[PDB]
């Protein structure tokens, strides 16, 4: 296999730069770097190669990888190769990857559109490997830069993956039957469309509303304002899906599906031994949803009730309330009102400023071991 | 077998009021649960169950269990058995178990003394047997009362069991050749002792300083400071064990050996995505010790310094200068240095206020599956 050859050599180098991080911007270690790429058999032929050769040899004068992403940008090929430092996906160092992309509804495509790219990893370098790295985002890159029409990347091959080892689990477990009827059986191929779909909905909603990110990001890392944000942007794709009626619907039911049982099931028992960001808004929306009559709890069931749909959007408009203000308040008391609104419906423990998973969940990640 | 029986009769009436924890201090629901109790043919005729019936018949005019904690603190028998509510233990509802006792070295329990229960479980009802419940502390009962002479129990079996399916291979694969020769190979009953020793010296050390808990508790309950203080009390516990001449030599290196594996090693990789508080303390160690001489890296190798010894009591020492400072400013402001120390030696992220594992830890978790 050609790809491979080029992988082993990706790898081999990535091996030799690991413990020399801190060196990642030094001009010595760059110019070494480059050096080493363009002299490796089989990946130094390669045009993203020579472009990421060229970005690190002028990276004293122009730090940028601005050859590397102009080719990834305008899709030169199907492979990613670039030195990437990212806090959150710490086996990334030395990297290579090469994807195909999904089929998209052109409606989708066309009313959501978004710099987003749904693909199936076909073939990549150790630290891609990793089941953290679900995505590649622009400033994932050593620059650190990204610009609003900059490509992201999710890898939907891993979401599949996640969906079928701890969703459908959750589901047989944890529903009432009949819950997610196209959901079951489906098969990889169907909950593909599903996954592409969601993430196509949740890049574009992230940049609608009246505290879009990445305008208003510094203002939501704090653990639950990253969840909240993370549920506003799904939320308002699963109410999409509900209703825009120029999407197919069949499909668009599918992702509504796929959406919420996700959001309800696998993040909701995210993080050991406290809730991640994620599990914390889904554990708000659990406990909302539960106390408006959007579900029931029948003998530690999940019942969706018909009047979801009402609920879904009650619970939006609610976040877009406490949203709004920022027209007429700080950015600091948003951020207190959605830190307020989060601890109404979540177990949070005001002397160690952080969160627990609430009684439902803990239990079911006892009983599931997830 | 008797005991099978009554934990067999323990387990299905935690089965039954499973979905009642908010009316575990309601007495018409108390009422209930203990006639139920007196009627399990097995499980009501042992004096603990006879104790715990006549707690939960008169709760509604003294909350609390002191007839079962006067028999468990008086050790009139090896059951343990209670209604029980601790957020952090949340498999814990209505609970059976028996234990035996270890042996105890005179002068570790007589100069370190406090009411420490090193304990194996032999047999046990369903919310004992999570993981997570690693201890019994006097507070987890329902009546969430504390006495400082209350039995405190600590589960020996389970750091066995953890300390052979995390520490040993992370030894094997991340310390210096020689590092740790007393526990090379050592058996279940070895590290059993170690383990004991350890416990002993943690619960004494908590007590003892110019913030001990639980005076100080609401202090140091932020993630970084209840990490902090877990490490200000094993250290103390590792410098005992090299220091107190009075201490059995064999016992006391392996005791030593054993508290430095599992704060250098074990603790360092819990939680994910990011450390929980141990692993933020453990982290601030294995900072702490490169920068200062007492640890070193080679080849991604931990080699322990022979200078360790004189390095923990810097860092020690450290930590009780920061402390010393209650006698002359507040309480918040002593928060403050310690987390300022903390936060110089770990990977904080000042927008989402909270940590990341460092790069080294994090690559042995994905290297290793911890
Ligand atoms: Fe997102
Ligand atoms: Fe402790």
């Amino acid at each position: 296999s050609p790809t491979a050859a080029v992988i082993a050599e990706v790898d081999e180098l990535r091996e030799k730069i690991k413990g020399s991080r801190n060196s990642f911007r030094d001009q010595s270690f760059l110019d070494q770097l480059a050096q080493h790429i363009a002299d490796a058999p089989h990946l130094g032929r390669q045009p993203i190669a020579r472009a990421l050769v060229e970005d690190l040899r002028g990276y004293a004068s122009e730090p940028r990888l601005a050859a590397v992403k102009a080719h990834i940008n305008e899709e030169r090929d199907q492979h990613i190769f670039s030195l990437f430092d990212a806090s959150y996906f710490p086996s990334l160092s030395l990297e290579y990857l090469t994807y195909e992309t999904l089929p998209t509804n052109p409606h989708l495509a066309a009313r959501y559109a978004s710099p987003t790219m749904p693909v199936n990893i076909i073939a990549s370098s150790k630290g891609f490997q990793s089941r953290v790295v679900v995505a590649l985002f622009p400033e994932n890159h050593i620059d650190g830069i990204q610009r609003g029409d900059d490509l992201i990347f999710y890898f939907i091959n891993k979401f599949v993956e996640r969906h079928n080892r701890i969703t459908r689990k959750m589901i047989d477990a944890v529903m009432a039957e009949g819950s997610f009827p196209l959901l079951r059986g489906a098969d990889d191929r169907t909950v593909e469309q599903a996954s592409s779909w969601w993430v196509r909905l949740h890049e574009y909603h992230h940049r609608q509303g009246d505290m879009p990110i990445p305008e208003f990001l510094r203002y939501k890392k704090l653990k639950p304002l990253a969840g909240l944000e993370e549920l506003r942007v799904d939320v308002s794709g699963m109410l999409v899906c509900l209703n825009d009626p120029e999407l197919p619907a069949d499909e668009a039911r599918l992702a509504y599906e796929y959406i919420l049982s996700e959001r309800l099931l696998r993040y909701a028992v995210e993080g050991i031994p406290r809730p991640n960001y994620d599990a914390v808004a889904s554990q708000l929306l659990f406990n909302y949803l539960s106390e408006h009559g959007g579900i029931e709890l029948h003998g530690g069931v999940i019942r969706l009730c018909p009047e979801l749909p009402a609920v879904l959007t009650e619970f939006l408009d609610r976040i877009q309330r406490i949203e709004q203000r920022i027209h007429t308040t700080s950015a600091e008391e948003v951020q207190q009102n959605l830190l307020e609104f989060t601890n109404r419906y979540t177990d949070y423990d005001p002397d160690a400023k952080d969160y627990r998973h609430i009684p439902f969940f803990a239990e079911i990640k006892e009983r599931l071991g997830v």
